[PDB]
């Protein structure tokens, strides 16, 4: 029933950023030149999960999946690993979103699902939680003011069954003994969403820098 990500395949190593999906390609002017925009679709159960690979550049943007345990950062070249290095209870596979840009993303079900009594696991990525919490050549190293957010929204042939935002990291409070950055899986409760057939995910971040990312897995569980 829960999206678990568990029996995707990996082609080529321990992840998919869309660069292995089958999708339709189409030549797009983007940042001044001509590239090969793929748009794939993979499916976990009744679930589907839009992905676009510029083929010429090799980045990507929507979601994708991993099995990686590989913590150790190394900016995009380890991009796919969640923090844990491991999916959520205990599992191997999980998903990846790389919401670029600060705008809106969907999982799309084929028919409603039901969140009633049931959420679901987050977490930052090594790459984002390291670039947080130690700076870059982007980022300013996390103090006072500082956030990484996702705001969960439900849909119903569009109408909006409730919104929901939980902090990935939260630097904002003058009590610095507030202050935190996910390292664990760690549950949202979507209970309020109800009978959903959309997921609405969008980022937001006190520094455009920071790597647009998030850990997702066992969507729609019990919790534990
Ligand atoms: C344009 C752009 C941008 N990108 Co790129 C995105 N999406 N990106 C791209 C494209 C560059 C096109 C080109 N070279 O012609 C594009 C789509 C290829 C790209 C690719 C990537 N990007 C990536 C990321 C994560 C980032 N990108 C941003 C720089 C991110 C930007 C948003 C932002 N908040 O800054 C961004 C939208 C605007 C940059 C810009 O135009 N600056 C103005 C320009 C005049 O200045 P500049 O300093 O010369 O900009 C150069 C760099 O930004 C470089 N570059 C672009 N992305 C990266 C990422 C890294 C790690 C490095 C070292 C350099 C870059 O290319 C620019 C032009 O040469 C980023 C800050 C957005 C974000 N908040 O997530 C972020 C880096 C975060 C960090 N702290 O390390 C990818 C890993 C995304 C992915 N999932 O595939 C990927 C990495 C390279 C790869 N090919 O695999
Ligand atoms: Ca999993």
């Amino acid at each position: 029933a829960a999206i678990s990500f568990e029996g995707l395949g990996f082609a080529s190593g321990d992840y998919e950023k869309g660069a292995n999906l089958s999708g339709v390609e189409t030549t797009e002017n983007r940042f001044g030149s001509d590239v090969t925009v793929r748009r794939s679709t993979f499916s976990h159960g009744g679930a589907n999960f839009d992905n676009e690979y510029v083929v010429e550049w090799g980045s990507w943007s929507g979601w994708g999946y991993s099995r990686d345990t590989d913590t150790v950062p190394n900016t995009y070249l380890n991009q796919m690993s969640a923090m844990p290095g491991i999916g959520a209870q205990g599992t191997t596979n999980y998903g990846i979103g790389y919401l670029s840009g600060w705008t809106t993303y969907s999982i799309d079900y084929a028919s409603a699902f039901d969140f009633s009594g049931l959420g679901m696991f987050v977490t930052n990525t090594v790459y984002a939680y390291d670039s947080m919490l130690n700076g870059d050549g982007f980022v300013t190293a996390f103090t006072t003011g500082d956030y990484l957010k996702v705001t969960i929204e439900g849909f119903n042939s569009s109408i909006s069954t409730g919104s929901l935002d939980f902090y990935l990291a939260d630097y904002r409070s003058a009590i610095a003994a507030e202050h935190y950055i996910l390292d664990a899986w760690t549950f949202l409760d979507l209970d309020t969403l109800g009978a959903v057939d959309e997921l609405q995910f969008t980022l937001e971040s006190s520094q455009s820098g920071v790597p647009s990312y998030l850990a997702l897995d066992q969507v729609g569980v019990v919790p534990e």
